[PDB]
């Protein structure tokens, strides 16, 4: 049995809508979650499905993988390519690849491949910044970490599924460009690069996270040690910069997109943690990293309410109203794979 079980059960009890097959945005159960965040809650369901050995929770979560998809398709349709936000398309392409791995349901591989191919085949460009995927498919003014590294990750899942080297080539070309043009080369991931004023070196949890995850995935697909080093350097930056003075990961609210970003960070830190624990690579860092992760999980869960819900401000919420994105990160932290 696990604290991850309790945390995921509580999350579903608080925020899941079995009628609309969608998460509520908050504990008042009034409006459903925003499109892209819903794909990140979809992945938390998947993470908890992989983490749990509770037979009731395992079967519920496996069903819920299908339900989340059906709720979203019922509202937004099956074809997300009319969404101007390439990031929206890619967060759901990545979720769909993972759903295929778990379920074997062909609809998910079609959704993943079709949506990924639309973004990468049409939104990759070498005229601005020597490479990279555009943020939007309407106006082309910026290329962003929050599309490019998720795209590398989606490509890696698609290579794992298909064994089509095209997807390894894509993952590698996207990551290589992103490391060059959206990082300092030393683990700091820049938000975006804009035509007018160039690189915007604002780092955040979710962009550290997708860079770490795509580097770990490239390490596993290629065996090239540089990708594991890239992940370690980005984890070091995260733990010394995106933390309070006590070492607890930051709160990036009140921005609605960022406030839940620890969810995506913790998901990807878990991949690095597992690779280093299992391989005995970077043993000094691995030990420090594991201690810091344990410390963060302990501090988050120390601030659970009586319903076992943890607000995303892990430094301290007594207002009675909890949000599903902000609250997700603590559940993710206890469901790492």
């Amino acid at each position: 049995a696990s604290d991850g079980d309790t945390a995921m059960k509580a999350f579903n009890d608080t925020f899941w809508d079995p009628n609309a097959k969608m998460f509520w945005k908050d504990s008042k159960r009034e409006k459903h979650q925003d499109f892209w965040v819903e794909a990140e809650l979809w992945e938390l369901v998947m993470d908890a499905y992989q983490h749990t050995s509770d037979p009731a929770l395992k079967a519920e979560l496996k069903t819920q993988i299908d339900d989340v998809y059906d709720g979203t398709v019922a509202k937004y349709g099956q074809d997300w390519t009319n969404n101007p936000f390439n990031d929206d398309i890619m967060w759901w392409a990545m979720g769909s690849a993972r759903a295929y791995q778990i379920t074997g349901n062909p609809r998910y591989l079609e959704a993943a491949r079709d949506h990924f191919d639309f973004v990468y085949d049409t939104q990759w460009d070498e005229e601005f910044a020597n490479g990279g995927i555009w943020w939007l498919n309407s106006d082309h003014n910026t290329k962003n970490a929050c599309i490019n590294f998720p795209a590398a990750q989606a490509a890696l899942y698609l290579y794992d599924i298909t064994k089509d080297e095209h997807y390894l080539n894509a993952a590698t070309k996207i990551f290589r460009w992103g490391k060059t043009m959206l990082t300092d080369g030393n683990g700091k991931v820049f938000d975006r690069i804009e035509i007018e004023h160039g690189a915007v070196p604002d780092a955040t949890h979710y962009n550290q996270g997708t860079y770490i995850g795509s580097a770990v995935g490239l390490y596993k697909a290629t065996g090239n040690a540089v990708y594991l080093d890239d992940a370690v350097k980005a984890a070091k930056f995260t733990k010394n910069h995106l933390v309070d003075s006590n070492g607890v990961l930051n709160y990036e609210g009140p921005n609605g997109d960022l406030k839940g970003g620890k969810t995506i960070l913790m998901r990807n830190l878990a991949h690095l943690q597992k690779t280093l624990d299992e391989t005995g690579q970077y043993p000094e860092f691995s030990a420090e990293f594991d201690e810091w992760l344990a410390f963060n999980i302990e501090m988050a869960w120390s601030h659970q309410n009586s319903d076992h819900i943890v607000d995303g401000n892990w430094a301290g919420l007594l207002s009675g109203t909890y949000e599903s994105w902000s609250s997700a990160a603590a559940v993710q932290a206890l469901n790492g794979i």
